[PDB]
């Protein structure tokens, strides 16, 4: 049996080597929501209360793992605190997710009435209702649903603990039928469930969108072509009403002018081939082309533009979601056996000391994804570095 300090040693400095990196980059973040206003917004509002929860993390959970490793004696309740303090940051992180999903789908859903659902102040109430929830659930086993009813007195005379105290072990003071039932499935599992739902109504109504544009120009066009080969002057009548629904179903100031003229040169054929002017509308109709092809199809291409850029960010946030489940899911599991299978013997100690030191690299993956994917975090990034490298 080797000395217990030896295979120690690394798990302090690697717990300490996460922590100075989970400190450094989330600050970061912090610094550059606060410098550039065009990062000032809904979205991101949410983006400081998940990195506020993550500089805690390398500041006070990290420290606080550190020193439940050696099962220093203490009081039951003070040891809950160190034990589950963890758990009211994990809990706001998973409120932060959730709410930047749902802020993104009410972007692509209803974006002429986002500004009014989402509010600088709306969104900061917000933000203190999730924290205090977070203590509350992850602060559950202090207000009795914990083993200090029965502690283990045989190890607790082991490590010298006077009267009172108990050796400082997660396991043993936490109890598992909370951490997988109450922690996991209902206030894990559960929310993780929804972001996954959440995400795939964004993504399947911007697919819907795009599709729509397409449809309605396949209808315009296509339309405008059947009457450059008609026959009656009420077979032009079907086609220039087919590129009428189509043009209002599309246009749900640069493009103000473009339908107003576009629609305008419609009704202008309806009426000339009503009286059965055949030839004398089907002109009219080739001033119909310029329209289509100059002033109004910039439009159907800027739209489709600003579609691509809103999934972009869906996908970013999604990125970080599935990165935080990642990151969590392997601790969740080794729970859920240690609980479900007793005959089974508990996962080995080194196996436990990966599970938790992943659990905190998820403190630091996220700074890395605003720069990689956003354009804007990238470049407030850089001139911090080069106004204060000199
Ligand atoms: C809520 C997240 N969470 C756990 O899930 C958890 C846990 N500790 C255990 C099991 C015991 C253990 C683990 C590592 C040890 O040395 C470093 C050791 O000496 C014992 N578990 C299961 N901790 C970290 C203290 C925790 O905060
Ligand atoms: C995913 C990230 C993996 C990080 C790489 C692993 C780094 C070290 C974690 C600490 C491992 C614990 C070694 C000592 C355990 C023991 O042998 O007693
Ligand atoms: C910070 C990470 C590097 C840790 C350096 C001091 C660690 C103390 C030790 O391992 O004995
Ligand atoms: C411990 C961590 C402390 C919080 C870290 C996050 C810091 C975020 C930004 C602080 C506000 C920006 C500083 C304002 C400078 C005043 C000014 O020049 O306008
Ligand atoms: C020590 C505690 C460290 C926690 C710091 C918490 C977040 C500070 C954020 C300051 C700047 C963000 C708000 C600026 C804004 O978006 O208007
Ligand atoms: C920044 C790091 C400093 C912030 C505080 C860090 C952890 C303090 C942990 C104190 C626990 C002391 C245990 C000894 C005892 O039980 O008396
Ligand atoms: C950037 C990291 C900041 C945190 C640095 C501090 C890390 C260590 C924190 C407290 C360790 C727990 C204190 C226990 C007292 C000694 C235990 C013993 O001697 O048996
Ligand atoms: C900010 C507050 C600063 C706290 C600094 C570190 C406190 C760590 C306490 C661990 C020392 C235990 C005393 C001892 O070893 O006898
Ligand atoms: C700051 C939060 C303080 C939480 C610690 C309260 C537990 C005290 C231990 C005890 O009285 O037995
Ligand atoms: C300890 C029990 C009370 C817990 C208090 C929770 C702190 C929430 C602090 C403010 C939340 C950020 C508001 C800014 C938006
Ligand atoms: C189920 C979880 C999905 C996680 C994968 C999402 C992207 C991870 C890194 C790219
Ligand atoms: C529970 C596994 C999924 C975890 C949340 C995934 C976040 C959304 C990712 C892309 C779909
Ligand atoms: C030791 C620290 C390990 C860091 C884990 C990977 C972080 C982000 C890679 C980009
Ligand atoms: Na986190």
């Amino acid at each position: 049996g080797a000395p217990p300090i030896m295979g120690s040693s690394v798990y302090i400095t690697v717990e300490l080597a996460i922590a100075v990196l989970a400190i450094l980059g989330n600050v970061l973040v912090c610094w550059a929501v606060w410098l550039n206003s065009n990062l000032q917004n809904v979205t991101n509002y949410f983006v400081v209360s998940l990195a506020a929860a993550d500089i805690l993390v390398g500041v006070l959970a990290i420290p606080f793992a550190i020193t439940i490793s050696t099962g220093f004696c203490a009081a039951c309740h003070g040891c809950l605190f160190i034990a589950c303090f963890v758990l009211v940051l994990a809990q706001s992180s998973i409120f932060s997710l959730l709410a930047i999903a749902i802020d993104r789908y009410i972007a692509i859903a209803i974006p002429l009435r986002y500004n009014g659902l989402v509010t600088g102040t709306r969104a900061a109430g917000i933000i203190a209702i999730c924290w205090v929830l977070s203590f509350a659930i992850g602060l559950t086993p202090m207000l009795g649903w914990n083993n200090c009813g029965q502690p283990k007195e045989g190890k607790a005379h082991s490590q010298g603990c006077g009267e009172g105290q108990v050796a400082c072990l997660f396991e043993d003071v936490v109890p598992m039928n909370y951490m997988v039932y109450f922690n996991f499935f209902a206030c894990v599992l559960v929310p993780l469930l929804l972001m996954l739902g959440v995400y795939l109504r964004i993504f399947a109504a911007a697919r819907r969108q795009l599709a729509d544009l397409e449809d309605n120009w396949e209808t315009l066009n296509d339309n405008l072509k059947v009457i450059e080969k008609a026959d009656n002057a009420a077979q032009v009548k079907d086609a220039l009403t087919k590129m009428r629904a189509a043009a209002l179903d599309a246009q749900k100031k640069d493009f103000r002018h473009g339908f107003d003229i576009l629609v305008g040169q419609i009704d202008d054929a309806l009426k000339l081939a009503n009286e059965g002017k055949v030839k004398e509308a089907q002109a009219a109709a080739e001033q119909l082309k310029t329209t289509r092809n100059a002033y109004i199809q910039k439009y159907l291409e800027r739209a489709r533009s600003t579609l691509q850029k809103e999934v972009h960010a869906a996908k970013s946030a999604a990125i970080i979601a599935g990165l935080f489940a990642l990151c969590w899911l392997p601790l969740h599991i080794i729970n859920c056996f240690t609980f479900f299978c007793p005959d089974c013997s508990h996962a080995p100690l080194w196996l436990m000391y990966l599970a938790i030191v992943l659990s905190h690299t998820n403190s630091v993956v996220n700074p890395f994804i605003y720069a990689y994917r956003i354009r804007e975090f990238r470049q407030t990034f850089r001139k911090i570095i080069r106004s204060h490298v000199l």
